[PDB]
């Protein structure tokens, strides 16, 4: 949009998203070419009357997947992995990785695009476990080794957290570093995202916002690949900015490769779990593309939910526009009441 109107346009939508979503608290980050607009509403804990701040800690939940895929893409460029490597290539010594058939193994690309045939979660976990703590890496590989895969890869999409944590395990093995070190070295340290972590301190935990369905703030390395990352609105602003040009900056070198599309909707027999923010017209590496329709532009997006947080990022890279939103839930919170509002805001901004 024209810089003369960016703030006013955001104001046409921000409070509506806040009220319609039934948020306890909300932070909204809008990047439109040279303009950055931040809004925050509500409270960091029900009834505390403290507005969220740029450094309020949040769970980004499944937005984590975009960084897992970023790491994969960066390691691929380094020659450390290939997207087409079978998962088994990065398996512990002597550990079996099940495949549909000998010649059709699960490859890293399948994990990243939800086409691996794996279930959404590892079956048979404990109940009332704090979010993003089970299964551990050791739990996953003990399960995997005796599991059966009964659909061939690259034929059905079915959203999976398990598959994304197995991906993080493989990337860690390929690089010979713990995953947290990769997240630090490839993403957060170079960008100064000093509050973006799987291992929050007490000082950080104190700043975690609270809504309905909250769980204790702790180590979430178990979900390193799928959902565990803590961050802040200001850290996420800096990360999103790398996908978007401004007068003073170009997108990071790997942006286009990170956002490459691998499956058109029609290239798949079926899709499950992919349509939370609207019909998925193509699947990327974590990223999901929705083609222009009705009064909406073509949008690259990712949704997330966990431990009382819901999150959404939507962008139109060719227009240098991106929107990130995080909400702590109340009881009546419906996800698409937040995401539909963001999409409509994006639609107004691209005008």
């Amino acid at each position: 949009s024209n810089a003369l109107l960016t703030s006013q346009i955001v104001d046409q939508y921000a409070e509506h998203i806040f009220y319609n979503s039934g948020a306890v608290g909300m932070a909204l980050v809008v990047i439109d070419n040279n303009q950055v607009v931040n809004r925050s509403f509500g409270e960091t804990q029900p009834g505390n009357n403290i507005r969220p701040r740029p450094d309020s800690l949040i769970r980004i939940a499944s937005i984590t997947k975009l960084m897992t895929s970023e790491i994969m893409v960066k390691l691929a460029d380094d020659g450390i992995v290939k997207l087409t490597d079978p998962l088994k290539k990065y398996a512990p010594k002597g550990v079996n990785v099940p495949s549909y058939s000998a010649k059709q193994p699960i490859r890293l690309l399948h994990l990243a695009s939800h086409t691996s045939g794996l279930p959404r979660e590892q079956p048979g976990g404990p109940q009332k476990r704090p979010v993003f703590t089970w299964p551990t890496k050791d739990n996953r590989w003990q399960w995997l080794k005796l599991a059966k895969v009964t659909v061939p890869p690259g034929v059905k999409a079915a959203y999976s957290n398990l598959a994304y944590d197995l991906l993080a395990d493989a990337l860690s093995r390929a690089a010979g570093k713990p995953y947290a070190h990769l997240l630090r070295d490839k993403i957060t340290a170079p960008l100064g995202m000093k509050n973006t972590t799987l291992t929050p301190t007490a000082e950080q935990c104190k700043r975690l916002m609270i809504g309905v369905g909250s769980s204790r703030c702790g180590n979430t390395v178990a979900a390193a690949g799928s959902g565990g990352i803590y961050s802040t609105p200001e850290d996420m602003q800096h990360w999103m900015q790398q996908f978007l040009a401004s007068d003073n900056s170009a997108p990071k070198r790997s942006a286009k490769r990170e956002q490459a599309l691998y499956f058109q909707r029609g290239d798949l027999v079926s899709l499950k779990g992919m349509d939370v923010a609207g019909q998925a017209d193509a699947l990327g590496l974590g990223w999901v593309y929705m083609a222009p329709k009705a009064d909406l532009p073509g949008i690259m997006q990712k949704t997330g939910g966990g431990g009382g947080f819901i999150t959404y990022m939507a962008m139109v890279p060719e227009k240098n526009i991106g929107v990130f939103v995080v909400v702590t839930r109340s009881q009546l919170t419906k996800f698409s009441n937040m995401s539909d509002g963001v999409n409509q805001l994006v639609a107004e901004l691209v005008k």
